[PDB]
């Protein structure tokens, strides 16, 4: 399918997301359909995101933000208790038994670190996202084209069938 | 995931149609992911519908809409031509080796007979829809209820993450 139209599907899966500081959204598509979908959040047992950030006080009203004196706070916790849009995507298809060898990844997000490297031994093939992350830096997707990945982008502009006005990306202050 | 999310995502699906009648698109979910997506169309090496309504002029500019005089013979056509939403979706999980059994399937338009007895005969177990198709029949899901299979309606004004200016379901005059 075209690129503009899985990518705001991924953003439209993001939505589902709890955490309070980014709604990320990935979509796994093989041969043109989607055999695979993920956003961040808390695996089971485990607290969400924003319900944790409301106990803790990380939290500003007007529809809540994250604080920016407490966007460290959530980093910490979430590298131990989140598990990011990409890997979710990838480990339903491992819990699944789909294989996602030569298959497409569309992320709403430019994948961290710790996905980017994952996704280049996950067997896909090619990556689109629309946003770069906050925390990223150049040259962050090196790791996937020596995996022979192709990397696109899509301007937010390029997405238009959905209504920004009830989609929520970055939710910090 | 959410109902409503599910089903604004069949609708992005939708857009990839070539038919100049309707525009359906169907997503199969398991455990909460998606594993299989499909929209109306021809199969391969089969002329696309609004090309084929293009020479035979069964089109009207302002953007072309299907002439009503014409969607007698549009339907005709179709129902040897197009495989339906509900059907390629199905279709590409056994393509692909994807079991769809216990699975959700979610669609934009209420499926014709053909579909509905197919879906009651795949191992989905809930079918959740929005617009009500053209050409149905009261107790048109009574197949499905009676094969166990949960049916249930989501209405289009709970669906506000698309922008409906850009996105076409039905295109006939
Ligand atoms: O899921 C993805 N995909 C990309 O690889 C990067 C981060 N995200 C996540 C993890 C976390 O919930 C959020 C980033 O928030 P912080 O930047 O405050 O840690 O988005
Ligand atoms: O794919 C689906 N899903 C539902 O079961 C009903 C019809 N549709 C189709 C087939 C055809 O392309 C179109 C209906 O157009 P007509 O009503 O003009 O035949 O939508
Ligand atoms: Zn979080
Ligand atoms: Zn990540
Ligand atoms: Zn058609
Ligand atoms: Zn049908």
């Amino acid at each position: 399918m075209k690129a503009s139209t899985v990518l705001q599907i991924a953003y439209l899966v993001s939505q589902e997301s709890k955490c309070c500081s980014w709604k990320v959204g990935a979509v796994i598509e093989k041969n043109g359909r989607i055999i695979s979908t993920g956003y961040n959040g808390s695996p089971a047992g485990g607290v969400n995101c924003c319900d944790y950030a409301a106990e803790q006080g990380w939290l500003l009203n007007k529809r809540f933000v994250l604080a920016k004196e407490h966007r460290s706070a959530h980093s910490e916790w979430s590298s131990k208790n989140e598990i990011h849009a990409e890997l979710n995507a990838i480990l339903f298809a491992a819990e699944n038994g789909s294989s996602i060898e030569g298959a497409t990844m569309y992320v709403t997000l430019s994948p961290c670190p710790d996905c980017a490297k994952a996704i280049a031994q996950s067997g896909i093939k090619k990556l689109v996202y629309c946003e770069t992350y906050d925390k990223n830096k150049p040259g962050w997707d090196d790791i996937l084209r020596n995996a022979g990945i192709e990397v696109f982008n899509v301007p937010k502009k390029n997405l238009n069938k959905l209504n920004w006005e009830n989609i929520n990306e970055f939710c910090g202050e």
